[PDB]
Protein backbone atom coordinates (compact mmCIF):
# COMPACT_ATOMS: atom_id res chain seq x y z
CA UNK A 1 0.00 0.00 0.00
CA UNK A 2 1.23 3.13 -0.93
CA UNK A 3 1.39 6.26 1.51
CA UNK A 4 1.81 8.53 -1.94
CA UNK A 5 -0.39 9.36 -4.92
CA UNK A 6 -0.32 11.10 -8.05
CA UNK A 7 -3.02 13.98 -8.29
CA UNK A 8 -3.44 17.02 -10.53
CA UNK A 9 -2.42 20.03 -9.10
CA UNK A 10 -4.54 23.54 -9.60
CA UNK A 11 -1.45 25.32 -11.49
CA UNK A 12 1.55 23.12 -11.15
CA UNK A 13 0.67 20.62 -13.72
CA UNK A 14 1.25 17.03 -11.63
CA UNK A 15 2.15 16.27 -8.54
CA UNK A 16 2.76 13.96 -5.77
CA UNK A 17 0.67 14.06 -2.46
CA UNK A 18 -0.01 12.13 0.71
CA UNK A 19 -2.63 9.15 0.97
CA UNK A 20 -1.86 8.75 5.03
CA UNK A 21 -0.16 11.43 7.75
CA UNK A 22 3.55 11.29 6.92
CA UNK A 23 6.01 11.73 10.03
CA UNK A 24 9.97 13.15 9.64
CA UNK A 25 12.27 10.03 8.33
CA UNK A 26 9.22 8.22 6.96
CA UNK A 27 9.89 6.40 3.64
CA UNK A 28 7.96 7.69 1.17
CA UNK A 29 9.19 5.33 -1.97
CA UNK A 30 12.53 3.66 -3.52
CA UNK A 31 13.12 3.15 -6.77
CA UNK A 32 15.89 2.22 -9.51
CA UNK A 33 16.48 4.29 -12.15
CA UNK A 34 14.25 3.72 -15.76
CA UNK A 35 18.33 4.50 -17.01
CA UNK A 36 21.39 6.60 -15.71
CA UNK A 37 24.84 6.47 -16.94
CA UNK A 38 28.28 8.28 -14.65
CA UNK A 39 28.51 11.53 -15.47
CA UNK A 40 31.80 12.75 -17.77
CA UNK A 41 33.83 13.84 -15.17
CA UNK A 42 33.53 10.66 -13.01
CA UNK A 43 33.95 8.60 -15.88
CA UNK A 44 36.80 5.36 -15.09
CA UNK A 45 36.75 7.00 -11.59
CA UNK A 46 33.48 5.23 -10.17
CA UNK A 47 32.28 1.64 -11.72
CA UNK A 48 29.62 2.71 -14.38
CA UNK A 49 26.65 -0.03 -12.64
CA UNK A 50 27.12 0.51 -8.85
CA UNK A 51 28.94 4.53 -9.46
CA UNK A 52 30.93 3.64 -6.34
CA UNK A 53 34.65 4.80 -6.65
CA UNK A 54 37.95 2.93 -6.58
CA UNK A 55 41.49 2.85 -6.99
CA UNK A 56 41.18 0.54 -10.27
CA UNK A 57 38.47 0.02 -12.34
CA UNK A 58 38.02 -3.51 -15.09
CA UNK A 59 37.07 -1.81 -19.06
CA UNK A 60 34.85 -2.83 -21.43
CA UNK A 61 37.71 -4.86 -23.56
CA UNK A 62 35.30 -4.16 -26.81
CA UNK A 63 34.23 -0.13 -26.02
CA UNK A 64 36.50 0.48 -23.30
CA UNK A 65 34.38 4.00 -21.86
CA UNK A 66 33.05 1.54 -19.74
CA UNK A 67 34.50 0.52 -16.70
CA UNK A 68 33.54 -1.21 -13.69
CA UNK A 69 34.17 -2.18 -10.18
CA UNK A 70 34.39 -5.57 -10.05
CA UNK A 71 33.68 -8.63 -12.85
CA UNK A 72 30.01 -8.66 -11.28
CA UNK A 73 29.47 -5.01 -12.09
CA UNK A 74 30.62 -5.68 -15.18
CA UNK A 75 28.63 -8.58 -16.19
CA UNK A 76 25.89 -7.25 -14.72
CA UNK A 77 25.97 -4.17 -17.02
CA UNK A 78 25.91 -5.87 -19.82
CA UNK A 79 22.47 -6.03 -20.82
CA UNK A 80 21.93 -2.52 -20.15
CA UNK A 81 25.18 -1.92 -21.97
CA UNK A 82 25.35 -3.70 -25.04
CA UNK A 83 23.59 -1.88 -27.81
CA UNK A 84 24.98 1.41 -26.37
CA UNK A 85 28.88 -0.25 -26.05
CA UNK A 86 29.09 -0.50 -29.90
CA UNK A 87 27.96 2.97 -30.58
CA UNK A 88 30.44 4.07 -27.92
CA UNK A 89 32.62 1.93 -29.58
CA UNK A 90 33.10 2.78 -33.30
CA UNK A 91 32.67 6.69 -32.80
CA UNK A 92 35.97 6.92 -30.36
CA UNK A 93 37.18 9.46 -29.19
CA UNK A 94 34.11 11.44 -29.80
CA UNK A 95 32.34 10.80 -26.36
CA UNK A 96 28.57 11.99 -26.49
CA UNK A 97 26.66 14.43 -23.65
CA UNK A 98 25.76 13.04 -20.93
CA UNK A 99 21.97 14.00 -22.00
CA UNK A 100 22.84 11.85 -25.04
CA UNK A 101 23.94 8.86 -23.74
CA UNK A 102 21.19 9.24 -21.27
CA UNK A 103 18.53 9.02 -23.50
CA UNK A 104 19.99 6.22 -25.41
CA UNK A 105 19.77 4.12 -22.24
CA UNK A 106 16.30 5.55 -22.29
CA UNK A 107 15.49 3.99 -25.64
CA UNK A 108 16.65 0.57 -25.23
CA UNK A 109 15.48 0.18 -22.01
CA UNK A 110 11.97 1.12 -23.33
CA UNK A 111 12.34 -1.32 -26.47
CA UNK A 112 14.01 -4.63 -24.82
CA UNK A 113 13.99 -4.47 -21.36
CA UNK A 114 10.52 -5.41 -19.47
CA UNK A 115 8.18 -2.87 -17.81
CA UNK A 116 10.16 -1.02 -14.83
CA UNK A 117 9.35 -0.33 -11.21
CA UNK A 118 10.36 2.89 -12.19
CA UNK A 119 7.50 3.77 -14.17
CA UNK A 120 4.85 2.94 -11.35
CA UNK A 121 3.29 6.08 -10.50
CA UNK A 122 4.56 8.03 -13.70
CA UNK A 123 6.32 6.73 -17.17
CA UNK A 124 8.74 8.28 -19.36
CA UNK A 125 5.88 8.60 -21.83
CA UNK A 126 3.90 10.72 -19.21
CA UNK A 127 6.82 13.46 -18.41
CA UNK A 128 6.36 17.10 -18.83
CA UNK A 129 8.06 18.77 -21.81
CA UNK A 130 7.18 22.24 -21.31
CA UNK A 131 7.58 22.55 -25.26
CA UNK A 132 5.19 25.43 -25.73
CA UNK A 133 7.45 27.42 -22.98
CA UNK A 134 11.05 26.58 -24.54
CA UNK A 135 12.79 29.55 -25.71
CA UNK A 136 13.92 29.38 -28.98
CA UNK A 137 17.49 29.76 -28.29
CA UNK A 138 16.70 26.36 -26.09
CA UNK A 139 14.65 25.03 -29.24
CA UNK A 140 17.98 25.36 -31.56
CA UNK A 141 20.06 23.42 -28.75
CA UNK A 142 17.18 20.56 -28.62
CA UNK A 143 17.43 20.26 -32.45
CA UNK A 144 21.50 19.84 -32.08
CA UNK A 145 20.92 17.18 -29.31
CA UNK A 146 19.08 15.74 -31.50
CA UNK A 147 21.20 15.58 -34.36
CA UNK A 148 23.72 14.73 -32.08
CA UNK A 149 21.34 11.45 -30.61
CA UNK A 150 21.02 10.21 -34.26
CA UNK A 151 24.84 10.65 -35.29
CA UNK A 152 25.81 8.64 -31.85
CA UNK A 153 23.15 5.96 -32.25
CA UNK A 154 23.68 5.65 -35.94
CA UNK A 155 24.56 1.83 -35.20
CA UNK A 156 21.64 0.77 -33.41
CA UNK A 157 19.01 2.75 -34.34
CA UNK A 158 18.18 2.92 -38.47
CA UNK A 159 14.34 4.08 -38.38
CA UNK A 160 11.47 5.13 -36.36
CA UNK A 161 11.09 1.17 -35.98
CA UNK A 162 13.63 0.76 -33.87
CA UNK A 163 12.28 3.44 -31.37
CA UNK A 164 9.07 3.21 -29.19
CA UNK A 165 6.20 4.18 -30.73
CA UNK A 166 4.85 8.02 -31.40
CA UNK A 167 8.27 8.45 -29.69
CA UNK A 168 9.82 12.19 -30.79
CA UNK A 169 13.56 12.79 -30.22
CA UNK A 170 12.68 16.66 -29.75
CA UNK A 171 10.27 16.04 -27.29
CA UNK A 172 12.28 13.35 -25.38
CA UNK A 173 14.97 15.84 -24.81
CA UNK A 174 12.51 18.19 -23.73
CA UNK A 175 11.57 15.65 -20.69
CA UNK A 176 14.98 14.90 -20.04
CA UNK A 177 16.03 19.05 -19.22
CA UNK A 178 13.33 19.43 -16.55
CA UNK A 179 13.14 15.51 -15.44
CA UNK A 180 16.82 14.96 -14.79
CA UNK A 181 18.16 13.73 -11.48
CA UNK A 182 21.71 14.54 -10.70
CA UNK A 183 23.28 11.33 -9.19
CA UNK A 184 25.32 12.16 -5.87
CA UNK A 185 27.29 9.48 -3.65
CA UNK A 186 27.38 8.76 -0.30
CA UNK A 187 30.35 11.83 0.36
CA UNK A 188 27.85 13.91 -2.01
CA UNK A 189 29.70 13.65 -4.92
CA UNK A 190 27.83 14.60 -8.24
CA UNK A 191 28.73 10.94 -9.91
CA UNK A 192 26.13 10.21 -12.38
CA UNK A 193 22.51 11.13 -13.87
CA UNK A 194 19.24 9.36 -14.52
CA UNK A 195 15.75 9.33 -14.99
CA UNK A 196 13.33 8.35 -11.96
CA UNK A 197 9.77 8.84 -13.81
CA UNK A 198 7.45 8.23 -10.58
CA UNK A 199 9.58 10.41 -8.71
CA UNK A 200 9.67 12.88 -11.15
CA UNK A 201 6.03 13.64 -10.22
CA UNK A 202 7.64 15.91 -7.73
CA UNK A 203 7.12 19.51 -7.55
CA UNK A 204 9.69 22.08 -6.66
CA UNK A 205 9.94 24.28 -3.53
CA UNK A 206 12.55 26.57 -2.23
CA UNK A 207 11.45 25.05 1.22
CA UNK A 208 10.69 21.59 0.87
CA UNK A 209 8.61 19.05 2.87
CA UNK A 210 10.45 16.29 1.20
CA UNK A 211 13.88 15.15 0.43
CA UNK A 212 16.11 12.85 -2.28
CA UNK A 213 19.07 10.31 -0.65
CA UNK A 214 21.27 8.33 -3.12
CA UNK A 215 22.36 4.55 -2.63
CA UNK A 216 24.67 4.56 -5.31
CA UNK A 217 21.70 4.76 -8.34
CA UNK A 218 18.77 3.84 -6.18
CA UNK A 219 17.24 6.51 -4.86
CA UNK A 220 14.99 6.76 -1.72
CA UNK A 221 12.35 9.56 -1.12
CA UNK A 222 11.66 10.81 2.51
CA UNK A 223 9.79 13.27 4.85
CA UNK A 224 11.14 15.49 6.49
CA UNK A 225 8.64 17.90 7.75
CA UNK A 226 5.19 16.51 8.89
CA UNK A 227 2.93 16.60 6.12
CA UNK A 228 -1.19 15.79 6.51
CA UNK A 229 -3.57 14.00 4.39
CA UNK A 230 -3.95 15.47 1.00
CA UNK A 231 -0.92 17.64 1.32
CA UNK A 232 1.52 17.71 -1.69
CA UNK A 233 5.08 16.34 -1.20
CA UNK A 234 7.74 18.75 -2.71
CA UNK A 235 11.43 18.23 -3.27
CA UNK A 236 14.33 21.25 -3.96
CA UNK A 237 15.48 21.03 -7.41
CA UNK A 238 18.32 23.45 -6.58
CA UNK A 239 21.63 23.72 -4.35
CA UNK A 240 20.76 25.33 -1.34
CA UNK A 241 23.56 28.07 -1.52
CA UNK A 242 21.84 29.98 -4.37
CA UNK A 243 20.52 33.19 -3.61
CA UNK A 244 17.19 33.82 -5.44
CA UNK A 245 18.29 35.46 -8.23
CA UNK A 246 20.33 32.61 -9.04
CA UNK A 247 17.36 30.27 -8.45
CA UNK A 248 15.12 32.49 -10.52
CA UNK A 249 17.23 32.23 -13.57
CA UNK A 250 17.63 28.06 -13.14
CA UNK A 251 14.31 27.61 -12.81
CA UNK A 252 13.72 29.74 -15.96
CA UNK A 253 15.87 28.06 -18.12
CA UNK A 254 15.76 24.45 -17.29
CA UNK A 255 12.22 24.13 -15.99
CA UNK A 256 10.29 27.12 -17.71
CA UNK A 257 8.55 28.25 -14.16
CA UNK A 258 8.48 31.35 -11.98
CA UNK A 259 8.59 30.20 -8.42
CA UNK A 260 6.30 32.66 -5.78
CA UNK A 261 7.21 31.30 -2.74
CA UNK A 262 8.02 32.91 0.62
CA UNK A 263 11.23 32.52 0.06
CA UNK A 264 11.54 33.53 -3.37
CA UNK A 265 8.92 36.92 -2.69
CA UNK A 266 11.38 38.20 0.33
CA UNK A 267 14.98 37.18 -0.97
CA UNK A 268 15.10 35.15 2.05
CA UNK A 269 18.32 34.68 3.30
CA UNK A 270 20.00 36.55 -0.06
CA UNK A 271 21.67 39.09 2.35
CA UNK A 272 23.44 37.02 4.33
CA UNK A 273 24.76 35.05 1.66
CA UNK A 274 26.94 38.00 -0.34
CA UNK A 275 27.87 39.64 2.93
CA UNK A 276 31.86 40.77 1.86
CA UNK A 277 32.95 43.16 -0.45
CA UNK A 278 31.17 42.21 -3.87
CA UNK A 279 34.14 42.82 -6.26
CA UNK A 280 36.15 39.67 -3.68
CA UNK A 281 33.50 37.18 -4.37
CA UNK A 282 32.66 38.00 -7.58
CA UNK A 283 36.18 37.11 -8.22
CA UNK A 284 35.47 33.85 -6.11
CA UNK A 285 32.37 33.07 -7.78
CA UNK A 286 34.05 32.97 -11.02
CA UNK A 287 37.13 31.24 -9.93
CA UNK A 288 35.04 28.54 -8.56
CA UNK A 289 33.95 27.70 -12.12
CA UNK A 290 37.50 25.90 -12.53
CA UNK A 291 37.77 25.09 -8.71
CA UNK A 292 34.09 23.03 -9.14
CA UNK A 293 35.09 21.83 -12.58
CA UNK A 294 38.57 20.55 -11.52
CA UNK A 295 36.33 18.89 -8.36
CA UNK A 296 33.86 17.06 -11.08
CA UNK A 297 37.03 15.61 -12.64
CA UNK A 298 38.46 14.55 -9.20
CA UNK A 299 41.69 16.68 -9.69
CA UNK A 300 42.06 17.03 -5.93
CA UNK A 301 45.22 18.81 -5.70
CA UNK A 302 44.65 21.36 -8.26
CA UNK A 303 41.06 21.98 -6.04
CA UNK A 304 43.08 22.22 -2.95
CA UNK A 305 45.80 24.99 -4.27
CA UNK A 306 43.11 27.20 -5.58
CA UNK A 307 41.03 26.77 -2.33
CA UNK A 308 44.21 28.04 -0.42
CA UNK A 309 44.58 31.38 -2.19
CA UNK A 310 41.58 31.72 -1.55
CA UNK A 311 41.07 31.02 2.07
CA UNK A 312 44.60 32.26 2.89
CA UNK A 313 44.63 35.09 0.41
CA UNK A 314 46.82 37.96 0.84
CA UNK A 315 44.22 40.07 -0.40
CA UNK A 316 41.20 41.01 1.30
CA UNK A 317 38.98 37.83 2.41
CA UNK A 318 34.88 36.89 2.84
CA UNK A 319 32.97 35.64 5.79
CA UNK A 320 32.37 32.45 5.94
CA UNK A 321 28.63 32.90 5.71
CA UNK A 322 29.35 34.33 1.89
CA UNK A 323 28.15 31.49 0.07
CA UNK A 324 30.59 31.64 -2.50
CA UNK A 325 33.31 31.01 0.53
CA UNK A 326 31.15 28.63 1.74
CA UNK A 327 31.39 26.45 -1.62
CA UNK A 328 35.32 27.28 -1.16
CA UNK A 329 35.44 25.93 2.49
CA UNK A 330 33.77 23.12 1.71
CA UNK A 331 35.72 22.34 -1.91
CA UNK A 332 39.09 22.06 0.37
CA UNK A 333 37.64 20.39 3.18
CA UNK A 334 37.03 17.68 0.61
CA UNK A 335 40.49 17.64 -0.88
CA UNK A 336 42.46 17.48 2.00
CA UNK A 337 39.81 14.37 3.43
CA UNK A 338 41.13 13.02 0.47
CA UNK A 339 44.69 13.85 -0.22
CA UNK A 340 45.17 12.41 3.69
CA UNK A 341 45.26 16.20 4.95
CA UNK A 342 42.95 15.15 7.87
CA UNK A 343 44.01 18.47 10.48
CA UNK A 344 43.65 21.10 7.65
CA UNK A 345 40.48 19.42 6.56
CA UNK A 346 39.05 19.66 9.67
CA UNK A 347 39.90 23.44 9.94
CA UNK A 348 38.03 23.81 7.16
CA UNK A 349 34.58 21.34 7.27
CA UNK A 350 34.34 23.02 11.29
CA UNK A 351 34.15 26.63 9.92
CA UNK A 352 31.43 25.30 7.53
CA UNK A 353 29.42 24.12 10.60
CA UNK A 354 27.49 27.55 11.34
CA UNK A 355 26.65 28.63 7.97
CA UNK A 356 25.67 24.79 6.98
CA UNK A 357 22.82 25.34 9.96
CA UNK A 358 21.86 28.13 8.85
CA UNK A 359 21.38 27.56 4.97
CA UNK A 360 20.25 23.74 5.62
CA UNK A 361 17.29 24.53 7.87
CA UNK A 362 15.81 21.85 9.33
CA UNK A 363 16.57 18.27 7.77
CA UNK A 364 18.93 18.18 5.02
CA UNK A 365 20.95 15.21 3.67
CA UNK A 366 23.45 17.65 2.81
CA UNK A 367 24.34 18.58 5.81
CA UNK A 368 24.22 15.34 7.78
CA UNK A 369 26.87 14.54 5.48
CA UNK A 370 28.64 17.33 6.44
CA UNK A 371 28.37 17.27 10.50
CA UNK A 372 29.40 13.25 9.68
CA UNK A 373 32.49 14.30 8.18
CA UNK A 374 33.48 16.90 10.61
CA UNK A 375 32.46 14.13 13.42
CA UNK A 376 34.38 11.58 11.76
CA UNK A 377 37.74 13.86 11.72
CA UNK A 378 36.97 14.97 15.07
CA UNK A 379 36.99 11.19 16.20
CA UNK A 380 40.25 10.50 14.11
CA UNK A 381 42.29 12.61 16.45
CA UNK A 382 41.06 12.19 19.68
CA UNK A 383 38.52 14.66 20.15
CA UNK A 384 35.98 12.47 21.53
CA UNK A 385 33.48 14.57 23.16
CA UNK A 386 33.64 16.81 20.15
CA UNK A 387 33.09 13.75 17.34
CA UNK A 388 30.39 12.79 19.46
CA UNK A 389 28.22 15.63 19.85
CA UNK A 390 28.38 16.05 15.83
CA UNK A 391 28.56 12.39 15.36
CA UNK A 392 24.81 12.30 17.57
CA UNK A 393 24.19 15.70 15.73
CA UNK A 394 24.41 13.51 12.34
CA UNK A 395 22.50 10.79 13.44
CA UNK A 396 19.71 13.48 14.20
CA UNK A 397 19.77 14.82 10.69
CA UNK A 398 20.36 12.04 9.20
CA UNK A 399 17.84 9.11 10.52
CA UNK A 400 15.52 11.38 8.85
CA UNK A 401 16.71 12.42 5.41
CA UNK A 402 18.76 8.96 5.18
CA UNK A 403 17.49 5.58 5.96
CA UNK A 404 17.34 2.65 7.78
CA UNK A 405 17.17 1.55 3.99
CA UNK A 406 20.63 3.94 3.78
CA UNK A 407 23.73 2.56 4.02
CA UNK A 408 25.82 5.40 5.01
CA UNK A 409 23.40 5.04 8.35
CA UNK A 410 25.38 2.05 9.34
CA UNK A 411 28.58 3.37 8.58
CA UNK A 412 27.26 6.14 11.12
CA UNK A 413 26.29 4.26 14.18
CA UNK A 414 30.06 1.82 13.64
CA UNK A 415 31.54 6.09 14.22
CA UNK A 416 28.98 6.18 17.39
CA UNK A 417 29.47 3.17 18.73
CA UNK A 418 33.54 3.54 18.75
CA UNK A 419 33.31 7.09 19.90
CA UNK A 420 31.14 5.64 22.59
CA UNK A 421 33.58 3.27 23.46
CA UNK A 422 36.27 5.67 23.65
CA UNK A 423 34.49 7.84 26.07
C1 LIG B 1 23.82 16.11 -5.51
C2 LIG B 1 24.45 16.92 -4.59
C3 LIG B 1 23.70 17.77 -3.78
N1 LIG B 1 22.37 17.72 -3.74
C4 LIG B 1 21.72 16.92 -4.58
C5 LIG B 1 20.33 16.89 -4.57
C6 LIG B 1 19.58 16.00 -5.33
C7 LIG B 1 18.23 16.35 -5.25
O1 LIG B 1 17.62 15.88 -4.29
N2 LIG B 1 17.54 16.54 -6.39
C8 LIG B 1 18.18 17.18 -7.57
C9 LIG B 1 17.58 16.71 -8.87
N3 LIG B 1 16.14 17.05 -8.86
C10 LIG B 1 15.49 17.47 -9.95
O2 LIG B 1 16.13 17.90 -10.90
O3 LIG B 1 14.16 17.75 -9.86
C11 LIG B 1 13.60 18.07 -11.14
C12 LIG B 1 13.53 16.78 -11.97
C13 LIG B 1 15.46 16.44 -7.69
C14 LIG B 1 16.11 16.93 -6.40
C15 LIG B 1 20.32 15.39 -6.34
C16 LIG B 1 21.70 15.32 -6.34
C17 LIG B 1 22.43 16.12 -5.48
C18 LIG B 1 24.39 18.47 -2.84
C19 LIG B 1 25.87 18.92 -3.02
C20 LIG B 1 26.54 17.55 -3.22
C21 LIG B 1 25.81 17.06 -4.54
C1 LIG C 1 10.02 17.14 -12.37
S1 LIG C 1 8.57 17.89 -13.16
C2 LIG C 1 7.39 17.90 -11.78
C3 LIG C 1 6.05 17.30 -12.18
C4 LIG C 1 5.31 18.08 -13.26
N1 LIG C 1 4.45 19.09 -12.66
C5 LIG C 1 4.51 17.13 -14.15
O1 LIG C 1 3.31 17.29 -14.33
O2 LIG C 1 5.06 16.18 -14.72
C6 LIG C 1 9.10 19.62 -13.19
C7 LIG C 1 8.14 20.53 -13.92
O3 LIG C 1 7.00 20.79 -13.11
C8 LIG C 1 6.71 22.17 -13.07
N2 LIG C 1 6.94 22.65 -11.70
C9 LIG C 1 7.68 22.00 -10.74
N3 LIG C 1 7.67 22.74 -9.61
C10 LIG C 1 6.94 23.86 -9.83
C11 LIG C 1 6.62 24.93 -9.01
N4 LIG C 1 7.07 24.97 -7.76
N5 LIG C 1 5.85 25.96 -9.51
C12 LIG C 1 5.40 25.90 -10.82
N6 LIG C 1 5.71 24.83 -11.62
C13 LIG C 1 6.47 23.82 -11.14
C14 LIG C 1 7.66 22.87 -14.02
O4 LIG C 1 6.99 23.07 -15.24
C15 LIG C 1 8.78 21.88 -14.23
O5 LIG C 1 9.25 21.92 -15.56
ZN1 LIG D 1 30.64 -1.68 -9.37
ZN1 LIG E 1 31.30 -1.75 -23.90
ZN1 LIG F 1 11.00 29.77 -4.33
Amino acid sequence: PLKVEKFATANRGNGLRAVTPLRPGELLFRSDPLAYTVCKGSRGVVCDRCLLGKEKLMRCSQCRVAKYCSAKCQKKAWPDHKRECKCLKSCKPRYPPDSVRLLGRVVFKLMDGAPSESEKLYSFYDLESNINKLTEDRKEGLRQLVMTFQHFMREEIQDASQLPPAFDLFEAFAKVICNSFTICNAEMQEVGVGLYPSISLLNHSCDPNCSIVFNGPHLLLRAVRDIEVGEELTICYLDMLMTSEERRKQLRDQYCFECDCFRCQTQDKDADMLTGDEQVWKEVQESLKKIEELKAHWKWEQVLAMCQAIISSNSERLPDINIYQLKVLDCAMDACINLGLLEEALFYGTRTMEPYRIFFPGSHPVRGVQVMKVGKLQLHQGMFPQAMKNLRLAFDIMRVTHGREHSLIEDLILLLEECDANI
